[PDB]
């Protein structure tokens, strides 16, 4: 069961080409307590600028940290803030404009686990509480390469092999029993439709217990789940003796941005094995029923804002806007109070996992979703099981409209927070804008 080692005291971290180094260990999982103080210094050991982003964290833009605060090689940057996020699985990764995709892909990506009273639900990290960070790489000669062509910058860079926690053909030797699996899409662009199945047997139901920003009100059994870049989904499964497989099952990738898609070595919608679970012996049963940290009801919006996701020529845009490299402080959108955002993805487009920094989002409704998505919805608002928890990254399919509500807390007025697609090629391509809180 190869998973990232834990790091209790993350006071110092170095950004290296192979990933974050702290205490001699690469990309360790930073575990924190809701309410505790974080204080750590980032040192840039790269040959280019960089900055760490605490994905999904409620912090000020200085501790976000905003792309404009990126540091040069040799410099350091200090983060100091109180952890006010709910128990959940978050991430820490690079955010320098134009260089994020490569740094991320070459190795810079770690997990941030926030714990609170009773959040471990009886599971032990590294034993039966397993984070599965799924990523893909394009191997040439057995080594990963990141050489996106202009067309791949438009569509997203897809690898020809999928890894779990940095391991190719990932295999887990487990004992029979209950397992909490923290599914994390750590890929640059690849979308997954995840299912757990008994080898040459049936699909194993997964009980979804948490997403990006924490626990759901109650567990929700699902058979498959879409997981786009940066989305997180924690599920509980009961494994008996035998062989189980974490797989990608068939779906329509909907690459309609430039005709109908390009030739791929490992088709996004093809069936393939992500990880193998060799379950042998009798292990511990961990009863899960009550999740004691429900998500709050969404607030009442006083203003509706429409967002159009479109490809303008060779430039991905949001309401026609895109990042201004010459002015990283440009205020694309001025917001205040509680707003309802209607995010509409063009038909001649591709799925985009939109992510908002600094403020979590409540998913209100999905409309005009493709059938493969509509069939998975569990309420009359077209919402998916993952849409039922508080989120920070949501997938919007071509032709689909996803409505979300966000509380732009007045406490953060005067600060800038990025709103962008988490497909890293799109992000580096400029599909990111600043949200200015007023
Ligand atoms: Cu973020
Ligand atoms: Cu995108």
């Amino acid at each position: 069961a190869p998973v990232p080692p834990l790091i209790k005291e993350a006071t110092y971290i170095e950004a290296t080409a192979s990933g974050y180094m702290a205490e001699g260990v690469l990309n360790p999982t930073i575990i924190l307590r809701r309410g505790q103080r974080v204080d750590m210094t980032l040192k840039n050991k790269l040959t280019e600028p960089t900055i760490v982003h605490w994905h999904g964290f409620d912090v000020n833009w200085h501790n976000d940290a905003h792309p404009s605060f990126a540091i040069t090689p040799g410099e350091s940057y200090n983060y100091s803030f109180d952890v006010v996020n709910r128990a959940g699985t978050y991430l820490y990764h690079p955010h320098p404009h134009g260089l994020t995709a490569k740094q991320f892909y070459m190795g810079q990506l770690g997990l941030v686990i926030v714990e609170d009273s009773g959040s471990d639900l009886g599971f032990k990290y590294g034993v039966n509480d397993l984070p599965l960070v799924i990523s893909d790489r394009r191997f040439i000669g057995g080594a990963p390469v990141y050489n996106p062509t202009p067309m791949e910058m438009i569509a997203g860079f897809l690898g020809n092999a999928v890894l779990v926690n940095g391991v190719k053909d990932a295999v887990f030797k487990l004992s029979g029993g209950s397992y909490r699996l923290r599914l994390v899409n750590g890929s640059n662009a690849r979308l997954y439709m995840l299912s757990i199945v008994k080898k040459n047997g049936d699909v194993v139901p997964m009980r979804l217990i948490a997403v990006d920003q924490g626990f759901l009100a109650r567990p929700i059994e699902v058979r498959a789940l879409f997981l786009a870049p940066a989305e997180r989904a924690e599920v509980v499964v009961e494994l008996g003796e035998g062989v189980y497989l974490l797989k990608n099952t068939p779906f329509d990738p909907m690459h309609l941005e430039m005709g109908h898609g390009m030739q791929e070595a490992l088709p996004e919608g093809s069936e393939y094995t992500i990880a193998t679970f060799l379950v042998e012996g009798k292990g511990e049963a961990v009863p899960v029923e009550a999740l004691s940290d429900p998500p709050p009801e969404p607030p009442k919006p006083t203003r509706t804002r429409r967002f159009a996701l479109s490809l303008s020529g060779m430039q991905w845009t949001i309401n026609g806007m895109f990042w201004n490299a010459s002015n990283p402080l440009f205020e694309h959108v001025s917001v205040e109070g509680v707003e309802l955002w209607e995010i509409v993805n063009d038909k001649a487009s591709m799925p985009h996992p939109m992510h908002l920094h600094g403020f979590p989002m409540w998913i209100i409704e999905r409309k005009d979703s493709p059938r493969q998505v509509a069939e998975l919805a569990v309420d009359n608002r077209g919402r998916l099981p993952t849409d039922l928890g508080l989120k920070d990254t949501v997938l919007i399919w071509p032709g689909e409209t996803v409505k979300i509500v966000v509380n732009f807390d007045a406490k953060k007025r005067g600060q800038l927070f990025p709103f962008h697609c988490h497909n890293l090629e799109h992000e580096d391509g400029g599909m990111m804008i600043n949200i200015a809180v007023k």
